[PDB]
Order: C-alpha cells, then structure tokens, then sequence
C-alpha cells in the first residue's frame, strides 16, 4: 500500500493517490509549477503565486510572525467613520487605557453606521497579513428602542480601489464584550455585492491599505461602543521567536520590482498605470540627468547637471539651454555682469531664439545680452570690472 501524502491527497485508490488541485507528485507531496506552501488546511493544497502578475516563480516567505497592537497607538489617532469616509470624527473617542477606545455620543454622528478607523500602523503594505488574523474585542448597547441592523460588514478593507468586507457569524450581544478573530483569507471576505474574494484581490488591497474599518455600531441607534485588545498579524524579516509567515509569498520578481509579491517598482523605475493590477514598473524618464525617481509619482530625484523640473527638463536659474538634450553641457552657466536686481540669488539668463543666451535679471542701469553695458544716465565698465552709478 502507498501511503499517500496527507496533506496534498483528496484520497486514494490504495495504489495511486489523488491530488489536490496545486499538487503533483506520486505521494501528492509536491506544489505544482506557481505554488507554494503545501498544508492540509488548504482545499487546493498549494497556493497560487501571485506577485502581482509579473511573476510565477514564488516561495514561502521566511520572515518572523509579529503584531501590530492597539495600545501602540496615541488614541488620538483613533477615530469614527462612515464606510464610505465622507463623515468622520474624533470628537467624543475617548481611551480608559492604552489601545482602549470608547465612544457614546452618537446624538452627534448621522443615522447611518459609524466604524472604528484603525491607524497608519495597520494600514499601507500589508501583505505580509496575508494568511494572518485581524483580532479584536468589541461591545455595544443600543438606545432602548434599536433592532440590531441586517447584514452589516464586521470588518471593511480598502485598498487599491478594491473594497473587501468581512461579516460576522453572530453579532455581538448588548453590554457584554466579543472576541472576533477575522483571518486575511480570501474565503473570509467578500465584495459589497457579495461575490466571493479572490487570492488576487485580497492581495491587491492588503497592499496598499487606505482604511481598514471596525463596526462600531452595530444596531440601528446606538448607545454606546467600544473596542479593544487589537491585534493585526504582520511579517518581519528580523527573527522574533515566532513561526515564520509561510503563506506569505516570497516572489522572484522581474527587473523593476521588488517587495515579497513584486508590489513595489525598484531603484530607477516607477509605476505606469497599465491593466489587471497594480500596473507595471519602467524606467525613470528623466532626461538623461538621473537614474533615481518617485516609485508612485514618477519625479525624477537628485537631477544633475544643473537641471530640476519632475523630468529633470529644466535648467536651474543661473543656467541657460535644453536639458531635455539629454547630455551632461546641456545646461549652461548664465553669462551675466554685476547683480541682479531686486538683490537676488543668482543671475536668470535664457537660450535666447538665436542660440545664445540672453540675461532677463540684468541689474538696473545695465544693458546688453550680458549685463556689459552701462544703461543712458548711468556711467562704468562691467566687462573691466566697475559697477554703474546713476548721473549725479
């Protein structure tokens, strides 16, 4: 008899295996080309590399398990919001102890329901949550008369323009507290019109989080909600002590990215808003005059050769030519006399229709393309050296 592999076998004909979907092999013990991490858990028995459709080389990560806490948190940055984040506010948040937050001054908010806003700490690239929990502790009591409301999101992500909800199995009685403990798995989230997650679409807003958002009030008047013991699982490359984030992707991305699922464009690339995910990452464009730019953005960074302008496509003041050229002389020092007017920092000069330079901040009493000359009611040599004083 085989003795098939337990975690990657749906079952056995006592002399073959069956494999899940992400498996292969005779003992069903291996991941298929695109997949990773082999566990019991997973109906699949492997998941699929991602890393954000550039790649489908991937491996498990190897980065430490830690959390972010709320008591980590000023409760200052707490606040309440509505899903759709056109109505919030922290006035009546209050804290009886670190990452305890509490509210009951509802009289203020609108009829609709408010939710927990967690901080910058728990939002921004979150991948590493992948196959980790958000955990938290809640309580609520309504205004007397208040039925609990149908089918409301425990949990809202948003990210990347992607919304992901998370729905509770019970809700959470009045004026005694709850656990919850929400996985980031696809199988836990849904799209508002409750269409199951996707993998793909899970990752996509774990990676750029813009709000993850608590239910606060729970019933269609509430009294009173509070909130505490927040816990969010992330990964680290510094070893903790904890078992390692082995449903994390560890992707071997292509020129131009980085981050463990390729989300991030590297050194001397930045994003272009192309189709199906994030995008993808190409090359600076900064005229020749840096290989360094904004990831997001695209400016260009440390532009040399006396250029600025987000494409390095401008000289700096002082210097006149075409620094979209592209060579290191594209740009010129200003061949002016004497000061500027106005008392300025340097000398303005432009490559004038001709193909010489012309100055524009020429002190008073000076003429010529070069501040040389001295203006009518005024007297002195430049070009030899003199200032020009005015007649008497």
């Amino acid at each position: 008899i085989v003795r098939c592999d337990e975690r990657g076998s749906l079952g056995t004909s006592g002399e073959t295996c069956r494999c899940k979907n992400n498996v292969v092999g005779r003992l069903c013990n291996e991941c298929s080309d695109g997949s990773f991490h082999l566990s019991k858990q997973n109906p699949d028995g492997c998941l699929k590399c991602f890393c954000m459709g550039v790649s489908r080389q991937c491996s498990s990560s190897s980065w430490s398990r830690a959390q972010v806490l709320g008591a980590s948190e000023q409760p200052s940055q707490f606040s309440l919001s509505n899903a759709a984040g056109t109505h919030t506010t922290s006035e009546g948040v209050s804290s009886p102890a670190p990452g305890e937050l509490s509210f009951s001054s509802f009289h203020n908010l609108l009829s609709e329901p408010y939710f927990w806003s967690l901080p910058a700490s728990f939002r921004g690239d979150k991948v590493t949550s992948y196959g980790g929990e958000l955990r938290f502790t809640v309580m609520q009591r309504p205004r007397l008369s208040s039925a609990p409301l149908h089918r409301q999101p425990l949990v809202v992500l948003q990210g990347n323009n992607i919304v992901l909800e998370h729905h509770a199995s019970r809700d959470p009685s009045p004026g005694q507290p709850s656990n919850f403990i929400v996985p980031f798995q696809e199988q836990a989230w849904q799209r508002p019109d409750g269409q199951p997650a996707t993998r793909e679409h899970l990752l996509m807003a774990l990676a750029g989080i813009d709000a993850l958002l608590i239910q606060a009030s729970y019933t269609q008047q509430p009294a009173e909600s509070r909130l505490s013991g927040i816990s969010m699982d992330v990964a680290v490359p510094e070893n903790t002590g904890q078992d390692s984030a082995r449903e994390v992707e560890q992707c071997t991305c292509p020129p131009g990215y980085r981050g463990p699922s390729c989300q991030d464009c590297d050194t001397g690339y930045t994003r272009v808003p192309s189709g199906l995910y994030l995008g993808t990452c190409e090359r600076c464009n900064c005229h020749g005059h840096s290989e360094t730019c904004e990831p997001e953005t695209g400016a260009c960074q440390s532009c040399q050769h006396h250029t600025e302008g987000a494409s390095c496509e401008q000289c700096q003041p002082g210097y006149y030519g075409d620094a979209q050229r592209g060579t290191p002389q594209d740009c010129q020092p200003c061949p002016c006399y004497g000061a500027p007017a106005a008392g300025q920092a340097a000398h303005t000069c432009f490559l004038d229709t001709d193909g010489h330079p012309t100055c524009d901040s020429c002190s008073p009493g000076h003429s010529g393309r070069h501040c040389e000359r001295c203006a009518p009611g005024y007297y002195g040599n430049p070009s030899q050296g003199q200032p020009c004083h005015r007649d008497g």
